[PDB]
């Protein structure tokens, strides 16, 4: 086992209805040589993250919502996405009044590749891999075009006025949403990204509805991830249906955060729930599978990788109330499939 003091609490890696990532670490595969992008709120300066992060980019076009004094820039630091007094609209709906900083991108990045076996904090699923933080979400979420520009650039796509990404990602984690079906432009950007050779892994969404009514799960060429509990059942918030392909642990997920309710104050660790936490389990397992395929000189297309991940899932706890794909992502079975 890795020596990280809080790894023992990360049931979602090793325990019942977890992803069996420990079995693959034991086999010697950790995501070595794989780049995963996290298209999210940005990144924290965090002792348990830094060593595994590569240069990213900040695609937030709104200077106000980015909280860093400018528009697009080369520092994807998460300044905090808190708001208060309906600063992001919606008055007088009490549900939209206020929120504390989520540190979402860092929590997600930690699930993929927290610095592991370093005697502090937590472990990550693909702790041999590296993450590129692609900041697209600020105070009031993100603009669609900022999200898809970032996604595309993260796979090695050229964006005008942005230096070319020197660390193209083979797995693109999008733990984000947006209401409604897939726009023609979004699909175009998604297809371009996939066809570069990158697997796009997305959170199914947290509105307890059919995923076909939300972006990006309504899009083609994305791997859509639902959220399960320690009980191996659907998390009550998880979007569902035919547009969900598989599931991963999505509640009581311990990862890297900051204690700050507004701006950053001190690096810490904390549990969260969301399909946003389930997606990085899948992205992490995808990186494990690529590292294994690399070891035998096997090329995997995103379609082939996606099929392995869906094909080899472990069983749900009996029966679900709504469809959540083929099963829970299983790193051990997935790697067994590629190594033959
Ligand atoms: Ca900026
Ligand atoms: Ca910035
Ligand atoms: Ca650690």
């Amino acid at each position: 086992a890795p020596n990280d003091p809080s790894y023992r609490q990360q049931w979602h890696y090793f325990g019942n209805y977890g992803v069996k990532a420990n079995k693959v670490w034991d086999r010697g595969f950790t995501g070595q040589g794989v780049v995963v992008s996290v298209v999210d709120t940005g990144i924290l300066d965090h002792v348990d993250l830094n060593g595994n992060m590569l240069p990213g980019y900040d695609f937030i076009s709104s200077a106000p919502n980015a909280r860093d004094g400018d528009q697009r820039d080369n520092n994807p630091a998460d300044e905090g996405d808190w708001f208060d007094n309906w600063d992001c609209g919606g008055y007088p709906d009490p549900r939209r009044e206020k929120k504390f900083s989520t540190w979402h991108g860092s929590h997600v990045a930690g699930t993929i590749a927290a610095v592991t076996n370093n005697g502090v904090g937590v472990a990550g699923v693909a702790y041999g891999a590296k993450v590129i933080p692609v900041r697209v979400l600020g105070k009031c979420g993100g603009y669609d075009s900022d999200i898809t520009d970032g996604m595309y650039w993260s796979a090695g796509g050229h964006i005008d006025g942005v230096p070319d990404n020197q660390n193209p990602a083979q797995v693109v984690n999008m733990s984000l949403g947006g209401g409604g079906g897939c726009s023609q432009n979004s699909q175009r950007m998604i297809d371009k990204t996939t066809n570069l050779g990158a697997l796009i892994v997305i959170a199914a969404g947290n509105e307890n509805q059919d995923a076909s009514r939300t972006w990006p799960s309504s899009c083609n060429n994305v791997l859509s991830v639902g959220a399960t509990t320690p009980k191996g059942k659907r998390a009550p918030f998880s979007n569902y249906g035919a547009r969900v392909h598989l599931a991963a642990p999505g509640t009581n997920i311990l990862s890297t955060i900051d204690v700050g309710q507004a701006g950053p104050v001190r690096s810490s660790y904390g549990m969260k729930a969301g399909t946003s936490m389930a997606a990085p389990h899948v992205s992490g397992v995808a990186a494990l599978v690529i590292s294994a395929a690399n070891s035998i000189g096997k090329t995997l297309t995103p379609s082939e990788l996606s099929d392995i991940l869906v094909r080899t899932t472990s069983r749900f706890n009996g029966r679900l109330d709504r469809g959540l794909g083929s099963g829970i992502v299983d790193a051990n079975a997935a790697v067994n499939a590629v190594l033959g």
